[PDB]
């Protein structure tokens, strides 16, 4: 047997999906915190770009890039508590997503570095980090390689 | 048979990467030469990644792996301009600029800074009348392996 869920999308319509990608989020997100449950919708494989879909919010579903192929010299300290919190033990387990804030023209779109998305694919469970004690900008510009 | 419905516009296909997709018959579009490699494949789907992007996937109908990864190239480079020969416009029956779609395919690499695109041979889509084809384009100096992204400095100090 499987276990699959339809889920309605923002930008694909009706998807299936194995239950095992619902990811928990159980602190929901910064101005969302009802939100307990997303999905991770990549692109296409070998590409950064991603979409995290509500699974009860058919119109929320957040524009994400892994950071780290966009910029060399991102780097996350993951604190202790968050750690705990996702059930995180080791460092494969942990995926980081930045939010897009897409402009027109495209060129002009920028990306929040000050607040990852953190997710545990393996153990469900998911967050926004807030980095405080960080230079990060949050409108980096998604096509300048180096840090502001 | 015993059961009747106004459903049968939407067409059930297998997508590469989204698994298994609804598809308004609106939403087919015939490529009557194919593409090129590919001259048998007369049918595909445009699948935005998400509104405001430049991202673009085109399905096969017929053929689940067979997926192009692809981008509004002008999104990427503003000065890119495709010439559509007579011959083109009346094979896709165009009769308005505002109809045609162009679309560039990726060489998608590891790591994907350096991914190219083909911006010689562009996908050419008129969406009003459901046809494509990819055109490559005459007497240009567009390169095939174009890189996606700008690793150079340009100076006009
Ligand atoms: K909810
Ligand atoms: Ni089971």
């Amino acid at each position: 047997h499987h276990h699959m869920k339809v889920i309605e999308t923002k930008y694909s319509g009706k998807l299936e999906v194995a239950e095992d990608r619902l990811i928990a989020f159980d602190q929901g997100i910064p101005a969302f915190e009802d939100e307990k449950e997303f999905v991770l919708l990549p692109f296409a494989a070998g590409t950064p770009y991603y979409t995290l879909q509500s699974t009860k919010t058919v119109d929320l579903a957040f524009i994400i890039v892994n950071p780290f192929s966009f910029f060399p010299e991102y780097r996350v300290k993951l604190p202790e508590a968050t750690i705990a919190q996702l059930n995180i033990t080791n460092e494969n387990d942990v995926a980081i997503f930045s939010l897009l804030t897409v402009k027109e023209p495209f060129s002009e779109t920028t990306v929040n570095l000050q607040a990852p998305i953190v997710i545990n694919a393996n153990k469900q469970m998911g967050k926004q980090l807030v980095l405080g004690d960080t230079a990060y900008n949050r409108k980096q510009p998604l096509f300048q390689k180096e840090l502001v």
